[PDB]
């Protein structure tokens, strides 16, 4: 491990929904929530031995927090991830998750090119219990250009998002930590843990599921906060390939 190239710096964005419903319309409350969450998620990453040996001490650090206090004014037929209305169905509380991630990546392209990852924190009730989305596991850590034919410019796939609202209520902080861990897990290169690999998807008596399980099943079992051997193997290759590219020294 290179201690000079072990941290993935983050651009953290809180939208107007997050600022209002999680930040109680205050900058201090918004930022304190995000600062503590990322630090707790960083403890999971930094304490993980990706090769089950000495390849550890890799994590994340906030470089900047962009706080969007109010909705983005849009011209007719124009869209933006921070606009007041959901897209494609404005009658719904939330965007289609995949479209929101594409939109966020488009709008944040200039800033995303200068950071290891960009993460959007929102407060919207996605359909069928979805809590987040991210690129990787193409995309993930270190900006990789994608020419958007619709958008007519390069966008970067070093992005992900977390919503702290599910089924009409604010999720617990212990649950939000797992969402962000999981989405950043995809950014770091991990796929979902499959049922066919018992080592990677244990029973409840064996400590439960690991963080990369596709379903936010529990939140109270030991393994829930940890990466499976399947995730470690995938992430191990990514860090080996990407740390030199965009990782920095821990501040
Ligand atoms: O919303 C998602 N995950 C959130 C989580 C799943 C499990 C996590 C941790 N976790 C666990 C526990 F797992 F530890 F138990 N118990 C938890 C209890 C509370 C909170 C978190 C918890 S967070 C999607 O996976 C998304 O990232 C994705 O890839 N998606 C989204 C759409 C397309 C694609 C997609 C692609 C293929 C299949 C699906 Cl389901 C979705
Ligand atoms: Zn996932």
């Amino acid at each position: 491990p290179d201690p000079m190239k072990n941290t993935c710096k983050l651009l953290v964005v809180a939208d107007h929904r997050f600022y209002r419903y999680m930040g109680r319309g205050e900058e201090s409350t918004t930022t304190n929530y995000l600062i503590e969450l990322i630090d707790r998620v960083d403890d999971i990453y930094r304490n993980t031995a990706w090769d089950n040996a000495g390849f550890k001490g890799y994590g994340i650090q906030i470089e900047q927090i962009r706080i969007l206090k109010s909705p983005q004014e849009v011209k007719p037929g124009e869209k933006h991830y921070n606009m007041a209305k959901s897209y494609p169905n404005e009658e719904k509380d939330a965007w289609d998750v995949k479209m929101l991630l594409e939109q966020f990546s488009f709008d944040i392209a200039e800033e995303a090119s200068k950071v290891c990852l960009a993460h959007l924190f929102t407060y919207q009730d996605f359909d069928m219990g979805t809590l987040g989305l991210a690129y990787g596991g193409h995309g993930g850590v270190c900006p990789k250009a994608y020419y958007s034919p619709v958008g007519k410019k390069n966008i970067y796939l070093n992005s992900g998002l977390t919503s702290t609202k599910n089924y009409g209520k604010t999720i617990l902080t212990k649950e939000a930590d797992l969402v962000t861990t999981h989405e950043l897990g995809h950014n770091f290169g991990a796929e979902h843990d499959p049922d066919g690999l018992a080592e990677c998807a244990p029973n409840e008596d064996q400590g439960g599921k690991y963080v990369m399980y596709p379903i936010a099943v529990s939140g109270d079992h030991e393994n829930n906060k940890m990466f499976s051997q399947c995730s470690k193997q995938s992430i191990y290759k990514t860090i080996e390939s990407k740390a030199q590219e965009c990782f920095q020294e821990r501040s």
